[PDB]
């Protein structure tokens, strides 16, 4: 029967099915007076509000009431309509070690919501759990996979390698930075300009032209990520897919790079579960 | 068919439809002779007089009386001839978890009334609710929602403030401070000069020029509030469109603060219900 | 050496000390010729009798020439041969901030009178100003206050409301309704049965069985006030004693509400003086 | 000199010196008639009533007024001929990030109050800010600590968990959980049998035996808590030392735990100032 | 002028110099909110806590950010007064084809740290790199350097073998095994035990009294070793000095083994450095 997609991402979850889209892996749970004002969900003693609150950053967000976001994507993507579906989850590639925690939770239940009042219940044809990043594989076609292949997500706080032979895997890594932590960095003095700004709120104030963040900093961002991952992979070889947002942050300056053979892929941001879908065709089709 | 809004605010009552205006939300019901000198209404065993009293301080208006202020606002914007009639009534922000209670004596029902002998009855079309303060949002265009706002009311006691990214909301807040604090604060000391004033004669008494408030103290009053307000929001963000009479206070020299975006929009403290209009607009065309 | 204590009460002026009882708060000033058959005093320029002509309804009786009646008490209270004595006056619950305004004729001082003729002076020891209603508290043994209370004081316009934990207070209120109320209700139809009578004398007829105010209506007041209370305590929890006269209106189904625990204390009129009395013990001794 | 220790709590605020107790957090601004009858205290322009009004539930209680709870219990800390203090104060764990913002008002100054008309004023000596919950630590001896150990805090809406190895620390964490969400979970079906308690009152109710809180629901807490503690700490291991008033709850069935070795201490609930101060002793012995 | 050594170890960074010894090499960069209750440095960007968090286990930690634990070391074995010092520092043998790698962040430069606040640079008189375990090597005399020896270092996941003739080196190997994989064994049955342990608390229980790891079967991890060793040595010829902290797990067994000539040096841990410091001492003196 019919299937769908969802990625929890490291600061937005989203989802691809018979609706598809993405929103921020934002949450609260505090006080309130508006709750119409707001998107919400009360399940399981827990009364949340979604795409707004408190980022998180805590690793291993399979232990921190992801829940309720988890429920929120699925109803997004679901119509109400919806009798049935199978579930594809995605972790974290390092994470995917907690997928038994996950299926304390998950493994071929029903379950139950309120969501504002639409407020009905839904079990799951079948599960599977894929590593976040990698399945942008399945995306390509042999257009490129006749080569070898290295899938790249540039992820908020993390980038994600997996590099990749004939229709198979060859290594894989991760390493714990990000364009978050090129926002830290820009605030170290930023804010120390009199100045109040966070690493959340500053991406809109570039693209309103408020501020004016030079355009040699995102070199020093991509000559460290370059730095940081060379001891593993040439990049000249395994010809890179460049995936998730910090890539739509770097396209501009990416695309002068003197590599031989690479590419950011259209939605790079949601490239990754273009491939988990195109998975999905493979495996009941 | 024809729709109506009204404002219950802090100090004042208000409305706008085929009639609009404002009055204080004072009033009495104590003793009396010259009922005709008053304006008046008697209704569900409860007799009193308008715009004249006791302001009253309690928390929750909902739970002291307010129906005769606002029926006597629903008179005032309806003409003799009105047959029916919708209803988007607004409350302040952190009350509205109170609107059960209002749909008590409120939803969907028809009331009647004497208010001096004009004394017919008539029935609502439909029914909702609002924040006070926040419609300010709908009478704004596109011309400064294309960026981020901040609708920020300083109302009598309080300052209302909510902050609002594309279509939507961010956050919201109350801060219990307003401009009768100030006055408050200037009675603590010109009281003690050998004079019995208070905080409702005070403004009439700086109109006349009776009196001789210092200029630096609402400069003070406005550090005083921009110190309380900082944790949550940057004023130099999130473009603040001030509302209320407090702003109507202090727009001389709001007008001169180093802000980069930001107006004290004309009609100020009827800016709210401006856009509670556009929004029945919005709701019914 | 001996004290005294004073109720201003609603209606009725009253007292404890060496004499006890109560009268109404009823006074007159006018035309005369039969001085000797009306209560009288005549002091500080001032001729008034007590017990007759109109009981008045302004708010704050601390400014209307409350001090014939507060004399014609004291007098009442003391006997002729008393040297001095102590006070403890007590106010309407949400009145008290008027003491200082008391504080100016009272405090301290030593005062003469006529009084029919008696006419002798006499000084205070000390001054002390307590809740009406409220005092009830002390004449409690730790029989109940063992547990949580509730003194309610069915004032003739009001009910007075003061929850109180182990030997102390939790929250106070006022509600502007009373038996005085009903009595207004009942004349509202009453009268227009071609009659000419009032809110004063209908007790009487009720009594003589003129009247045949229906039980029912009793019982709507009950809900009435029961309604009004409910926002703020919980009657079921705090066991409720019930206090003044209209209490002795109600006591019949009071007796018969569903309510867990509570009582209407025996001489409840004068209940809160009796506790006012114990406090006093408990002040000197 | 003499020192103090004061932990602010998360429902109650409370103090050890010269004088050593404890008071709820409880708070009011709100209109007053009797300000004899209630704990009070006026500075810095404002007005407050301690140990009654509203609770207050939001984060980062430095942000919201905390001032006048503050120098209430150092005032009860202290007495009335005090010169002159050092100053121990102490933070929820995961807030202590905010002690700057307290330094703000705190940091070596001196205080004026009236607090009811002793109305002094008093210098600090000096400052330090601990965790709160955690400082049980210095209250053992090495009766105990010879093994590694786990401070284990019950907070009224949270489980505050420290764990120890010699002198020295392990791990710590936080989780949003406490007595305050058992009260609410049994309201949520107790308040719907036509009644109108809270979460505040409940607990004097099933001390009187008005109300009948079922055994194994305290078990089904203890259940929960132990299931959202696992994924950090083995509870055989790292001898536990439970804490605060929730441990008060729990101590009868607490005691039934198959566990190894643990225990509640005497004074749970004052133990972790119990070690402040021992601590206090340590920094200035 | 003074020279220090230091040893990066396995599980355990360690110093000699002006002051001396070891910790773990445990580190975390994780959420922060009581930073003064932790051993923490900050420096090149990068924030850490030093001896908790996660001991990772990746080989060439030379390439995952040793640098914070290095410099953490550096400032342990140095005084707030040192001027400059040479540097002997030590790597897991088969890795020092690395040094290149390291000679990037080291070789004769100055180098700034905050580590609390101490927070001063230094610069490097020289740099000599050396193998981890061998060192031990010159700690010996000629009595027992006279015959043929062998160094054996029983490191947490390896033994590290170099067999050395008169002053020279004859022959040297590693295998991946340590104590780390006893631990590994031993939970794989005594985890299934409904327990929730790992190999870093192990070793404390087994302090305790609280686990009861049986005498054979460190008898079995013994025979396991000396069959992995066979090949290549004769443990009866080349007399072994045992090294590392294993050796410390086993001595006393190790003691009751048929060989001919050995011996678990004193402070076999540190034995090894104690040999680099008399290497020191040869180079320089
Ligand atoms: N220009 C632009 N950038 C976006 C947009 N949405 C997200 N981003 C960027 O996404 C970046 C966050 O890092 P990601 O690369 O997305 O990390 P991730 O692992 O993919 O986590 P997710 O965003 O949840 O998928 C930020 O720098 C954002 O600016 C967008 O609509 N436009
Ligand atoms: N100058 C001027 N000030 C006004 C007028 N009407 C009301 N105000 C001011 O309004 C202030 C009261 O606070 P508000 O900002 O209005 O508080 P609010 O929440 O909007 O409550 P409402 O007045 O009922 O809408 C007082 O300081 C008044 O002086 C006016 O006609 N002229
Ligand atoms: N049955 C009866 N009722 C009385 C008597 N004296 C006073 N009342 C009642 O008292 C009621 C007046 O309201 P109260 O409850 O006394 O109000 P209050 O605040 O106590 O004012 P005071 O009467 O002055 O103490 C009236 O309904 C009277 O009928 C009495 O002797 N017998
Ligand atoms: N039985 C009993 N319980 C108490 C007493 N005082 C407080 N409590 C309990 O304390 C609990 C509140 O949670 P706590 O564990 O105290 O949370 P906290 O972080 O310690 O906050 P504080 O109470 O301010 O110290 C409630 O369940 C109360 O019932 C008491 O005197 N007797
Ligand atoms: N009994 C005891 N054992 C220790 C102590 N410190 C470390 N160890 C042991 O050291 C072992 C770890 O393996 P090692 O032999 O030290 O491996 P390594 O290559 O030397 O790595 P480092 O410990 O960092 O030097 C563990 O089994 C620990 O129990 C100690 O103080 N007492």
């Amino acid at each position: 029967m019919k299937i769908t997609v969802v990625d929890l991402g490291n600061i937005n979850v989203k989802y691809v099915g018979e609706n598809k889209g993405r929103f921020s892996s934002k949450i609260t749970n505090d006080y309130q007076s508006y709750e119409e004002g707001f998107q919400r969900v009360e399940y399981n003693g827990i009364k949340t509000y979604i795409g707004v609150g408190e980022l998180s950053r805590e690793f291993n967000k399979a232990d921190r009431d992801y829940m309720a976001q988890l429920l929120y994507s699925l109803a997004k993507a679901n119509t109400a309509d919806t009798k049935e579906i199978n579930l594809t989850l995605l972790l974290p590639i390092i994470q995917m070690k907690n997928k038994t925690r996950l299926i304390e939770t998950l493994k071929g239940e029903n379950f139950k919501f309120k969501f504002n009042g639409i407020d009905r219940e839904i079990k799951i044809n079948d599960l599977m759990v894929l590593p976040e990043g990698y399945a942008s594989y399945y995306s390509l076609d042999i257009e490129n996979k006749k080569g070898d292949v290295c899938i790249l997500d540039l992820g908020s706080r993390t980038i994600n390698i997996c590099v990749l032979e004939n229709a198979k895997i060859v290594k894989t890594n991760t390493i714990k930075l990000g364009s978050f932590d090129f926002y830290s960095k820009i605030k170290s003095l930023e804010n120390a300009k009199g100045e109040d700004y966070i690493e959340e709120d500053i991406q809109r104030l570039i693209d309103n032209g408020l501020i004016k963040v030079d355009s040699k900093q995102y070199i020093e961002f991509l000559s460290d990520i370059l730095n940081a991952v060379k001891p593993y992979v040439n990049l000249k070889t395994y010809n890179t897919i460049f995936t998730g947002g910090t890539s739509l942050m770097l396209k501009e300056y990416i695309e002068k790079l003197p590599l031989n053979k690479f590419k950011v892929h259209p939605n790079a941001l949601t490239s990754n579960v273009d491939g988990a879908m195109e998975a999905s065709k493979k495996v009941w089709n």
